[PDB]
């Protein structure tokens, strides 16, 4: 694990920090209650009263990421406020530092990202019951009603479900060296069966989400500050930086799992030109630094589909279209959803720019099918 792929829940934080030190009880109490202190308005104000606070006491690993989620939950708040219109371009040197700091510690950009607000913001509420939507619960929210139980924690359950996939493709890239055919047809059929199991659970969105409260409220604390005409030159990181800096918002588009899986059956959708590729390269970077290697060592070992194709074999060939088949299908779902939970609500050409970038993605995936 110096891919930090755990063998259940994947590309997640297997149980993440609930506490930080005392030293840092200050940011814990702005972060613990966020929908109270907009609700108000006294979070914009209680963050200037607030210490600059060092980085150093934080030992381990986990409290780095809680730390992160923390001082990321804190920062999207300020920035945005009430989300009614009311912004901030400025952000107090007593967050941008130690913000700051720390994400570049663990290499990832001081925005709230993916890994944060769903890989570590995450709980167990009965140790020894499995892990379902029932049995779990977030570390942070920013609203009521906004359902962010509902995102994170069905994104968080697809990352685990994919674990199921991921743990098999050590196996795939063995059969392929040591030529043992049966092998790595039974691997890829495995895979193929796990990504159809993570489809069923992507459904699970429809019964814990709401389209008009997703798009409406958490939409937009979700929401970066690249190609944004609200912070058009971008935020400013006060002490630390000497200019506003641009870095872009925090989706399940930051995922390491469909790329994962893009990389895995030889899908080049990082090649050709256009903002499709590039904004799947783009993401890499709000991927903590082992995820990013761990995609980077599946393209640094030979190619599965050629592997395949070379071999002149149908069995292989239907397992290989299986995985993809399965690949499409969680896509083709990821359109309904957007079409439910953006399209729709944001009429209560920018829409049509999302559809084709996502169908592009899609088709790419579709055209790599063997049959
Ligand atoms: C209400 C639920 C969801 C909505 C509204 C939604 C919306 C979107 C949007 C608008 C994009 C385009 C990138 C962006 O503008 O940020 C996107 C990309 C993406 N989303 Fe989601 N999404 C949802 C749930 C999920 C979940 C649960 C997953 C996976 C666990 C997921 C995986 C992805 C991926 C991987 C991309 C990158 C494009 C790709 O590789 O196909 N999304 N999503």
């Amino acid at each position: 694990k110096e891919y930090h792929i755990d063998e259940e829940v994947g590309f997640a934080l297997p149980n993440p920090q609930e506490n930080l030190p005392d030293f840092y009880n200050d940011w814990m109490f702005i972060a613990k209650h966020l929908p109270d202190l907009i609700e108000s308005g006294q979070l914009r104000e209680r963050v200037e009263k607030l210490n600059m606070l060092s980085i150093d006491h934080l030992t381990d690993h986990k409290s780095q990421r809680l730390a992160r989620l923390v001082l990321g939950c804190i920062t999207m708040a300020y920035v945005w406020g009430k989300g009614h219109g009311d912004v901030r371009k400025v952000l107090p040197r007593n967050i941008a530092v130690p913000y700051c700091q720390l994400s570049k510690k663990l290499e990832l950009p001081p925005i709230l990202v993916y890994a944060d607000c769903v890989l570590a913001n995450w709980k167990k509420k009965d140790p020894n019951k499995p892990l379902t939507y029932e049995n779990m619960d977030v570390l942070f929210s920013f609203r009521d009603g906004d359902c962010s139980k509902g995102f994170f924690l069905v994104s968080l359950l697809v990352e685990i479900a994919a674990a199921s996939a991921i743990k098999v493709i050590p196996t795939v890239f063995k059969a392929m060296q040591m030529q043992e055919r049966d092998t790595l047809l039974k691997a890829l059929l495995e895979i193929a069966s796990c990504l159809e199991k993570a489809l069923q659970v992507f459904h699970q969105i429809h019964d814990h989400v709401n389209p008009k409260a997703f798009f409406s409220v958490l939409r937009i604390y979700l929401s970066g500050w690249k190609g944004n005409p609200q912070l058009s030159d971008g935020l400013v990181y006060e002490g630390f930086w000497e200019d506003p800096k641009e870095f872009a918002g925090g989706s399940a588009g930051q995922s390491s799992v469909f790329q994962c899986f893009d990389v895995l059956l030889g899908i080049q959708q990082t090649a050709g030109g256009g903002h499709a590729a590039q904004f799947l390269q783009d993401m890499r970077r709000y991927m903590p630094p082992a995820h990013r290697n761990f995609l980077c060592s599946l393209e640094s070992n030979p190619s599965v589909r050629e592997f395949v194709l070379s071999k002149g074999d149908a069995g292989l060939r239907e397992a290989y279209d299986a995985c993809v088949k399965a690949l499409v299908s969680l896509r083709s779902y990821h359109l309904q959803i957007v079409t439910k939970y953006i399209l729709i609500p944001a009429s209560q050409t920018g829409g049509t720019d999302l559809m084709n970038f996502l169908k592009t993605v899609r088709s790419t995936t579709e055209k790599s099918l063997l049959k």
